[PDB]
DNA sequence: CAAACACACCAAACACAAGAGCTAATTGACTGGCCGTTATCGATGTATATATCTGACACGTGCCTGGAGACTAGGGAGTAATCCCCTTGGC
């Protein structure tokens, strides 16, 4: 449980295994998520800002 | 026979899917155990309201004692005459 939550904590998203969902019904957004791709960290608010 | 590499195939994942810009609306956790506050139910009264019994005062009835009424019996109190004892009066 623990090595299943700290692998969720920094990746939600993993092939196969079950994703973590908030008891309220939607998904957590992990750190990977946070600045996986597009709207995240490098794209979203390095190369382009507000 | 066992080990080296190469090839074809199968099986398993990664990341991407233009630049953005505006507006709207759906989600606003929940049974249970337990402690902590507080509302309620209960006992243990003392204070006040009412009922029963006892005591003092009031009106009324009564038993008892003494007093009062009518009538009676018969004798106590009491006129009318008389005597003469004795008192008042006198020189």
């Amino acid at each position: 449980l623990l090595q299943f939550h700290v692998a969720t904590m920094v990746d939600n998203e993993l092939p196969g295994l079950p994703r973590a969902m908030q008891k309220s019904g939607r998904p957590l957004k992990s750190l990977k998520q946070r600045l996986k791709g597009k709207e995240g960290r490098v794209r979203g608010n390095l190369m382009g800002k507000r």
